[PDB]
């Protein structure tokens, strides 16, 4: 039985390596990692590979890892695939230390945005919970944490995160994570996959999928939101993607939404991340 090395990034930026024999499926590996992780609440998560033009896909836990990383190297990312839209009713401590990480690197990425004093208030949570308590022995006045907390680090944000640090003495790390994700739950793009895209005019938008539907970014004042329930069919055809919006009350007909995407493995993987969301979301 021939066996081929797998390399995962783990959300601490730590490295695993297993080997799965050549024909595993993506499930094989995932649940080694998982099982590395001692992570039990399996279905918010997933792996990503980059393809060689270094765009992340999700690893299809059904097919074969072969048939999808195809010339590619072996190598993986360990991901939050569908961001719970209410951390504090997950079942375990360990699932929301894990979606905390995630969130940790959506932020310094700057995928998820952030006010000022959101960054501060998560960063001081994130500092409670591996630091405990504030100590004035390792913060002078001049003060600059290894942690990363923003895509851009000022004084005055190191500064603020120390203010609340102070403010959480006794908290232990579960309690800091939950508050950590009570906040970030509510930050707009909390759980947002952005897809670039055209309308059916070549205006450039974003298309959001997330928990609650497709979000439609075509200015700042031009926003518009499709909740799964009024989204009928998913359809890709070449570049294009398509939504059928469901008949409002007492009208004869669905109206049909086309968008242009890049190419046409961006107009599948978009089709094939709505349909996994509208699944997962219509479970709740
Ligand atoms: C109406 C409310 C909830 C909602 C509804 C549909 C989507 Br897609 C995203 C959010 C909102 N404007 O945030």
């Amino acid at each position: 039985p021939k066996s081929m090395q797998c390399k995962v990034i783990l959300l601490d930026g730590s490295e695993y390596t297993c080997d799965v024999e050549k024909r595993s499926r993506g499930q094989v590996l995932f649940d080694k990692v998982c099982e590395h992780l001692n992570l039990l609440e399996k279905d918010y998560f997933g792996l990503t590979y980059r393809d060689a033009e270094n765009q992340k896909n999700w690893l299809d836990p059904a097919k074969e890892i072969k048939k999808q990383v195809r010339s590619g190297a072996w190598h993986f990312s360990f991901n939050v695939k569908f961001y719970p839209p209410d951390p504090a009713q997950l079942s375990e401590d360990i699932t929301r230390y894990y979606l905390c990480l995630q969130l940790r690197d959506d932020i310094v990425s700057g995928r998820l945005p952030c006010s000022f004093v959101t960054l501060a208030l998560l960063g001081s949570y994130t500092v409670q919970s591996e630091l405990g308590d504030y100590d004035p022995d390792e913060c002078g006045s001049d003060y600059i944490s290894e942690f990363r907390f923003a895509p851009n680090h000022t004084k005055e944000l190191e500064d603020k995160v120390i203010e609340l640090h102070k403010s959480h003495r006794g908290m232990t790390p579960a309690e800091a994570e939950m508050h950590f994700l009570e906040n970030a739950k509510k930050l707009s793009m909390y759980g947002v996959d952005l897809h670039h895209a055209k309308d059916s005019e070549g205006v450039e938008i974003m298309l959001g999928v997330c928990a609650s539907g497709l979000l439609i970014y075509r200015d700042r004042l031009r926003i518009n939101r499709f909740a799964w329930p009024k989204v009928l069919k998913i359809s890709y055809k070449r570049n294009n993607f398509y939504i059928k919006i469901r008949p409002g009350e007492f009208e004869q007909f669905e109206s049909t939404i086309g968008f242009k995407l890049p190419n046409h493995r961006a107009a599948k993987r978009l089709w094939k991340v709505c349909v996994e969301h509208h699944t997962f979301f219509r479970l709740l």
